[PDB]
């Protein structure tokens, strides 16, 4: 059992991603997660993209994990430095079929009123009460309160590489977030147990959201494209 | 406590390094650690550059160990494509006062006769019986058997960036391997106890190894510069 997908780029209504909310494929093939009009990012804006299919992660009737690397590319465009860029964009693996949470700090993953579990990747830009310095990558178990988190700088509207792999065996997780234009590095590894803390399917995919209207700053706001993105499971069995 | 030390380059007659064997410095600061004359690169070759103070991993009296994260940059280029380069480059982690080991597939790390404990990340371009294709990156513990391995595509002469990071709440060992020509990344982690197999002080440093001339071949050979090496440990206790 071993699924396997990727997107060199994203055709407009895509018959294999499901778009909801805010989230759009551009004229020249990018993901826009988050709403841009006329070239600028704006804010009170949350859009997720999930693939169509879902996946099995683990099995119950032998008790197997599956095992995944997945690479993507990504840019964040900061038009607006003052007073502060937010929220960030994760990739995420949640039960199938579920909504868009609430937007903000919680990248539109989280929905307090009914929480589902969900393991996830983010790239942090603003800092909420629970954040440490930002930028940060996270990673982050059923919380938005990341179980570990590494802080990064961003290369504003540059491009990111991101590499994440979780091996079964270990039960390690490990990222890597490259800016090819910095020649800059960065990781972060934490163990994860998903046979505990997800279902044996699910979606995976990314969530994004710019500056909350509660936090009254129009401002705060920025892109969160998704460039390309392959995907490969393997489920030993 | 906290200790740490970067080199953008290397100066001959370095005061923070020990240099054994056949490692010596260029005049135009690189750190050749095997043999090469008149840019040619030798074979039964072996040399090792260790940082000049021990570095203090785990203490005793608090059971705490250190985490750790280093950079550095790599060179191999190989010259000759036929019958096959040989050995590869390690970073590592050992006792203090170590001498050098076999060389070949030993790296120079390995002393059949008097076997010390080490921990290593290994950058193997010779197939020995115990080896997975190469090249590949390993992480070994107290063998050259990998308990990890993952398999890459060398950029011959092009230079690759390193990070190798130790968290000791997790015990999860992480390496990231970069080649910013080619824009290729490859990961590996494993779990790795260092209060388990390492005592409280130890060395850090790179051994490298070319091919050994019981295999009478005098191509297997290629070099193995670093350029440049950042390390810094940190011990709650
Ligand atoms: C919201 O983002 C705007 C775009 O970055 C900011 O406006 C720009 O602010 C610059 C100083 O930071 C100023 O030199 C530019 O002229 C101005 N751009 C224009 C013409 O709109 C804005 O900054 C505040 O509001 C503007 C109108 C000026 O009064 C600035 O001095 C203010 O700092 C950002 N708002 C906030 C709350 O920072
Ligand atoms: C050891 O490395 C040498 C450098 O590449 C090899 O010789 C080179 O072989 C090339 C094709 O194999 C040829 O185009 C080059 O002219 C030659 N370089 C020189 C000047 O030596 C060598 O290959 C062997 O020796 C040569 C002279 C030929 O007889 C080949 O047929 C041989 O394979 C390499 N030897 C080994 C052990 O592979
Ligand atoms: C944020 O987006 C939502 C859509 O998800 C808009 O409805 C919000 O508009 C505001 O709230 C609605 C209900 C209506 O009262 C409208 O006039 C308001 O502007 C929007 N929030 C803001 C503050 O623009
Ligand atoms: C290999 O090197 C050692 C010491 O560096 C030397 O004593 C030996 O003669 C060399 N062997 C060959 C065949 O070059
Ligand atoms: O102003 C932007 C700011 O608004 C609120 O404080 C949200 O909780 C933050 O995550 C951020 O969106
Ligand atoms: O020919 C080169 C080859 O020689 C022997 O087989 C060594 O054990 C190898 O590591 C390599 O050096
Ligand atoms: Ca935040
Ligand atoms: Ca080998
Ligand atoms: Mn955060
Ligand atoms: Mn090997």
């Amino acid at each position: 059992k071993t699924i396997s997908f990727n997107f060199n780029q994203f055709h407009q209504n895509e018959e294999q991603l499901k778009l909801q909310r805010d989230a759009r494929i551009s004229s020249n093939s990018v993901l826009e997660l988050t709403k841009v009009v006329n070239g600028v990012p704006t804010w009170n804006s949350t859009g997720r993209a999930l693939y169509a299919k879902p996946v099995q992660v683990w099995d119950s009737t032998t008790g197997n994990v599956a095992s995944f690397e997945t690479r993507f590319s990504f840019s964040i465009r900061q038009p607006f430095p003052r007073p502060h860029p937010a929220d960030g964009l994760v990739f995420f693996i949640a039960p199938p079929n579920t909504q868009t949470g609430e937007g903000g700090g919680y990248f539109g993953i989280y929905n307090p009123l009914s929480p589902y579990p969900f393991v996830a990747v983010e790239f942090d830009t603003f800092r909420n009460t629970w954040d440490p310095q930002i930028p940060h990558i996270g990673i982050d178990v059923n919380s938005v309160i990341s179980t570990k988190t590494v802080p990064f700088t961003l290369d504003n509207g540059g491009i990111a590489n991101v590499v994440i792999k979780y091996d079964a065996s270990t039960k390690i997780l490990h990222v890597v977030l490259v800016f090819p234009s910095l020649g800059t590095i960065y990781t972060i590894a934490d163990i994860v147990d998903l046979k505990q803390v997800l279902p044996e399917s699910v979606n995976v995919g990314f969530s994004a959201a710019t500056g909350d209207p509660s936090g009254k700053q129009r401002n705060a706001t920025e892109t969160h494209d998704i460039l390309s993105w392959s995907f490969s499971a393997s489920l030993p069995g």
